[PDB]
């Protein structure tokens, strides 16, 4: 597309992560591995808004962000996502979501994007790009026959139609979520998500910046594979390439000339799963291609790091109230804390097997 989000602009950087960062990387005893891990503070990630309680942090990023681009003479660029949807990860045998639908969900949800929109309002010179709910849509194409996101269906539609409707009229510039190759890039998938992600759209009034989708949010596929990774065995669509290549045509059609954003954060190293959809942890991951509006692809405008590698996917402790047992799987690294936590021998190795090395 013409307007690509990041082209002219300087993109903040986490203080958190490069404080989760700075932390980890003076645990890392190795010097020229420690100095390695520390650099990786400076590779732009996403912000996740997993809770009310991050809405305080935004607003100092977009605060400092907006006195940084005054000091230097750029314009600046905040990354986030949108994650609390009422009874979120619909599919997952457990979550740290706050809100439930049982438990006025949706005006919970409603106001959790009120104070979002009531902070970006305040600094109209600062962009901000939000990846919107993972793990949230593709579960209502391929996951109906799961009773929680059948009965979740109504309210997701609606909390993300709030989500974009608002965050538009502060000109948020929006991907929404679209799970990644393995999920909906089987050929029997497209359609269908094809058609749930234009729906969606539709109702929030097809604003010019909901620009599009992003894939590979928190996963590990490559975005172009030397050879297909055996877990994708039946699906000729086997990296976020092919898979982006194939939806975005039917995207096009339907009067939406979408375009992409992919998570390679722990792409860096493939042929690392024993089946497709285990997620949690997975063990020798490598921090993947730095995030470059350089893609290799007409449909997307920036190869980006969603997941900020180093935080856990979820606790291995079968004894924890939030424990999903994907997590304990052979190919998870185990033992591992609590999801979002900071994962210290994890993200040593991402700094060890990082591709390209770091």
């Amino acid at each position: 597309s013409a307007n690509n989000p990041w082209t002219g602009f300087q993109i903040f950087l986490s203080p958190y992560y490069a404080n989760e960062v700075a932390a980890a990387a003076k645990q890392i005893t190795d010097p020229t591995l420690s100095s390695k891990a520390a650099s990786v503070a400076n590779i732009p990630t996403f912000t996740w808004l997993d809770s009310v309680a991050k809405i305080p942090d935004l607003g100092t990023y977009l605060a400092s962000a907006s006195a940084l681009g005054k000091s230097t003479g750029t314009k600046q660029l905040v990354q986030i996502v949108i994650y609390d949807l009422p009874d979120r990860n619909c599919a997952a045998k457990a979550s740290n979501g706050e809100f439930s639908i049982a438990n006025n969900g949706q005006a919970n949800y409603e106001n959790y994007i009120d104070q979002i929109v009531a902070q970006i309002q305040q600094f109209p010179d600062v962009r901000v790009v939000a990846v919107i709910e993972p793990d949230s849509l593709a579960n209502l194409v391929t996951n109906l026959n799961v009773q929680k996101c059948a009965n979740a269906k109504t309210t997701y539609l609606a909390s993300v139609n709030y989500a974009l409707t608002n965050l538009a009229k502060v000109g948020v510039y929006m991907y929404m979520d679209a799970g990644h190759a393995g999920w909906l890039g089987w050929p029997a998938n497209l359609s269908p998500a094809a058609q749930l992600f234009t729906q969606v759209w539709q109702n929030a009034g097809k604003s010019p910046f909901i620009k599009g989708l992003a894939t590979n949010v928190a996963n590990y596929n490559a975005l172009q594979a030397a050879s297909p990774d055996p877990i994708t065995q039946g699906n000729p669509n086997y990296d976020e390439i092919h898979y982006i290549n194939a939806l975005a045509p039917l995207l096009q059609q339907a009067g939406w000339d979408a375009t992409f954003i992919v998570d390679q954060g722990r792409s860096g190293v493939q042929n690392i799963r024993q089946q497709w959809g285990d997620w949690c942890n997975i063990k020798g991951a490598g921090f993947g291609t730095r995030p470059t509006t350089n893609t290799g692809s007409q449909f997307i405008d920036s190869i980006v790091w969603v997941k900020p590698g180093g935080e856990s996917d979820g606790t291995s402790n079968s004894s924890s109230p939030r424990y999903d047992s994907t997590c304990s799987l052979p190919d998870a690294a185990q033992p591992a804390p609590e999801a979002g936590t900071w994962f210290q021998a994890y993200f040593q190795t991402l700094v060890s097997a990082a591709n390209p090395p770091l």
